């Protein structure tokens, strides 16, 4: 069951164009918004496109992207926060994913409102 990665913040979809770019788009009817939340253990997920394949990293910069092979920096400890919302941390270096209000997306820490996102199974 596929799901898009709504982030409360902006109110962007997660997105992962097939060049490995991320951002965050408004537009629903985009092609590249739905992933695989694929478990490696209990509470650990990586962040697949369901469209494209590629995995969802952030690397030590805080920069985030796609890659076509799950990485030393693809997996995420998913966490359902008090508010309804998930986070998703990486795991190799404890950046939050977050979604700005301009629809960019980076590392971010702990307490901004660009790391809560509303997983939605698609159908």
């Amino acid at each position: 069951k596929p799901k898009l990665l709504y982030c409360s913040n902006g109110g962007h979809f997660l997105r992962i164009l097939p060049d490995g770019t991320v951002d965050g788009t408004r537009d629903r009817s985009d092609q590249h918004i739905q992933f695989q939340l694929s478990a490696e253990s209990v509470g650990e997920v990586y962040i697949k496109s369901t469209e494209t394949g590629q995995y969802l990293a952030i690397d030590t910069d805080g920069l985030v992207y796609g890659s076509q092979t799950p990485n030393e920096e693809c997996l995420f400890l998913e966490r359902l926060e008090e508010n309804h919302y998930n986070t998703y941390i990486s795991k190799k270096h404890g950046w939050y994913l977050g979604i700005k209000k301009n629809g960019s997306v980076k590392g971010t820490h702990y307490g901004q409102k660009a790391i809560l996102f509303l997983p939605l199974p698609v159908s």
